[PDB]
């Protein structure tokens, strides 16, 4: 779950 | 406590 959740934060971040 | 964090922490991106 916390590899999901990361994964998707650092896409957000890469968004940015 | 790793996941705590980081839920807070992509709680905070979420919201900017």
């Amino acid at each position: 779950t916390l590899l999901r959740m990361v994964g998707g934060f650092k896409d957000q971040e890469k968004r940015m």
